[PDB]
């Protein structure tokens, strides 16, 4: 028998742009999409659970291709400052004082409860204390990529580049054979990582077959300083070092010339587009249309909650679509179907799992969400694709499944204790503000 | 005795940027803010109703300085098209077929239910069938500015400019003496209104002491075509015609040179900044920082739901703050307090009522909202100003009052039947799509 049969008014498949099935149902077995059939035919099949969702659209879960989940604990602590001031006087001293395993576990859990509430099923994270993020990911049941961050300078976590690498690999080894947990190597950025460290990352990722997750070309300063320090722009340096290949997920990628767009396409890297962070930090506008036109997989991330300050992939997908139009001055840039593909199947492509998740197709894993469109905010309901991108909100996600397992049902979290998350956040408020 | 006493964890006054009162209470009588006092002192005062809101922030209601509320019925009907295509083949034929009193009343009600749900207390609207919008506004209890639209060409409503004017004035006369309902003159835009019609508007608005509400400098085409047709850019033309003065609310104001910023400041007009519409229609980025630095009141509107496609002033305020930073490449542009002021007190200034609404001050009318910040999306709760702008969402508004009267209580609409609104929207879906 099937484990579940979920019927819905609409299903946005993401198999082809614009495809929406009406009054169909998804049958699930072994954690995968077993059949996609007319809801009429579903009524007479055996299932452990049946669920009927009138006025809901079912769609693949959203894939947040770039986060720093534990920074949820720093959400709105300091805003609207010059960047040097914000980092030097607020963020870094706070991290130095507070970031240990406890902070990372609590902050990751808090982020995961927020992400699930908004229909995010996969997170591509990168932070410190990788065992804590992994523990949080297995607790939540999200599809989790834990990014083992690598920096040259000392932090609470590790003392130098070789130490970040060793500790990350050691923690990875405690979590082997977990289907929903994948460790990646995460050299932080070209301006915090030396040539020799990049070489070690290239060698290691090749030996162990790991993804590389790195902030690249976020700011004009980064790109201009690279030339003075390394004699060439960061992408050209990384090409020389062997970093550009299909295993690389390049976050931000804001400042690109046309030669660099072609470079990305030729090496098959993917990018994570982080529009709110790029706007809030005044980084600029990533040329996502150029990138996608060149054949590059452009997914969407939220970045950290201290520069967003939401972890809302629906809002981020809408912002990607809006920012693309104002940046190109073309109202046809990044149409709703394209934005949905960025938020789902492109994230899967970036992560090397597009054969397994990212669209509603038989044989793929059942990473799905349902949104209730019977609200004023999405009335009248003409076309669910348009509404998902331009009108629907995080509050309308009613159900979330990852590999067919319910993580949220009628907005009740099933794997995390929402009260506990609020209490951890409240504790951190007192600890960070020195209130008792 | 007081009519109400509302205590809250935080009160953002908007009297001074950054001012937040902790554990205070608002006492209300005769529809006005009668006292702002420590919550401890409140417990021993007589009140018809007392309300306690732990973990909520109270703040002035949001003022949507530019809407076309009835277009809520066209939300997501057609998206991502070239502008000429969108208007010529989808929006205008649909309006021509469907827009009568019924459409305007139903669509206005639907918009008003969505606006109240998101903490909007005042709407500066402009559409056709002004009596229908007025009837809807009195039904909802929102503070409503009904904009009597004026165009040269015939529509279902009126046949020529003098006809729009006559019919608008006739409908205005049926709604006299209503404290929360104000009619304005709304010549649509420089490219749809003749010199002679602008002159008639100037004369009439002066005789009757009315606001003028007009789309100005939205697109590069508008501004460039003006020179060929009228020999000068639209603002200079409108200055020559007598249109620029403190009674003018100029919507959009995207394409401005520095001389035009100074022109606006010298004539005391206000602007309505509509970031989502300007992005979605690829109009450009209004230089709001320049305008505010020159002393111009810049408020925020959503425009119509067909080019947003939300009527969510929280999301619009956040977008204003984000777009300002990416447009200036300065992360300190439009800080959270400034964005809140744009969404509240600047809207009041534009509408000539800043002595009456827009901030939490004794003697002002009690147009207030409460947001519940005890959600993961706004945890940890460091500073409510930052959260209101960068993290909080429309779903967190729990209570709305206009002139001290509850329009929404624990997210239950008190003046509108939410089921009825959904049903009207559903009816319009069938009518517009030709389904039965
Ligand atoms: C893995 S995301 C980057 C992490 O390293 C921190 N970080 C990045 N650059 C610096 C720097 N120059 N000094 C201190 N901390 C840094 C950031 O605040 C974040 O915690
Ligand atoms: C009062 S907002 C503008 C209204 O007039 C309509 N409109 C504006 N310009 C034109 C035009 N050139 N032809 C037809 N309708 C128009 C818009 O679709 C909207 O309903
Ligand atoms: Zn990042
Ligand atoms: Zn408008």
């Amino acid at each position: 028998r099937y484990e579940k049969i979920i019927s819905a008014r609409w299903i946005i498949t993401v198999e082809t742009d614009g495809e929406v099935l009406e009054n169909h149902a998804i049958a699930i077995r072994d954690g995968k999409i077993a059949a996609i059939i007319p809801a009429a035919d579903a009524a007479g099949l055996e299932a452990d659970e049946r669920l009927e969702l009138p006025d809901h659209v079912l769609m693949p879960g959203l894939i947040n291709l770039h986060g720093h989940s534990a920074m949820s604990l720093l959400r709105g602590l300091a805003d609207d400052k010059a960047l040097m001031d914000w980092l030097t006087n607020y963020i870094w001293p706070t991290e130095g004082k507070h970031v240990h395993d406890d902070f990372v576990f609590d902050g990751s859990l808090l982020a995961m409860g927020e992400m699930i509430r908004g229909g995010t099923t996969t997170i591509n994270d990168m932070y410190f204390y990788n065992a804590a993020v992994a523990r949080a990911g297995l607790a939540s049941g999200m599809r989790t990529f834990v990014g083992c961050s690598i920096l040259e300078f000392p932090t609470n976590y590790a003392s130098n580049a070789d130490d970040y690498i060793a500790k990350g690999m050691a923690e990875r080894s405690q979590f082997l054979g977990e289907d929903l947990l994948t460790f990646t190597l995460a050299p932080h950025a070209p301006y915090t990582v030396s040539d020799d460290t990049f070489r070690k990352v290239v060698t290691l990722a090749e030996q162990e077959d790991m993804l590389i997750h790195c902030h690249i070309h976020e700011t004009a300063d980064e790109v201009n300083n690279s030339v003075k320090e390394h004699g060439q722009r960061p992408l050209a340096r990384l090409q020389r070092l062997g970093l550009l290949s299909p295993r690389l997920v390049a976050a931000h990628m804001v400042h690109l010339n046309d030669a660099e767009v072609e470079l990305a396409a030729r090496h098959g890297l993917s990018t994570a587009h982080n529009p709110a962070s790029n706007m809030k930090l005044a980084s600029g506008i990533s040329p996502v249309s150029k990138l996608m036109d060149a054949g590059v997989a452009v997914g969407i991330g939220t970045d950290g909650a201290a520069s967003n300050n939401k972890l809302d992939m629906l809002a981020e997908t809408r912002l990607a679509a809006l920012l693309a139009k104002v940046g190109t001055l073309d109202p046809t840039s990044v149409p709703a179907a394209a934005a949905i593909r960025m938020a789902t199947l492109n994230g899967a492509r970036a992560l090397g799992i597009a054969d397994k998740v990212g669209s509603v197709k038989v044989g793929k894993q059942a990473d799905l969400i349902a949104l209730d469109l019977a609200q004023l905010e999405t009335a009248p309901a003409f076309d669910p694709i348009s509404h998902v991108v331009y009108a629907a909100g995080r509050e309308q996600v009613s159900h979330v499944w990852v590999k067919g397992r319910a993580l949220m049902r009628e907005r009740k979290l099933t794997t995390l204790d929402e009260s506990d998350l609020k209490a951890r956040a409240g504790d951190w408020r007192n600890r960070i503000l020195a209130k008792e």
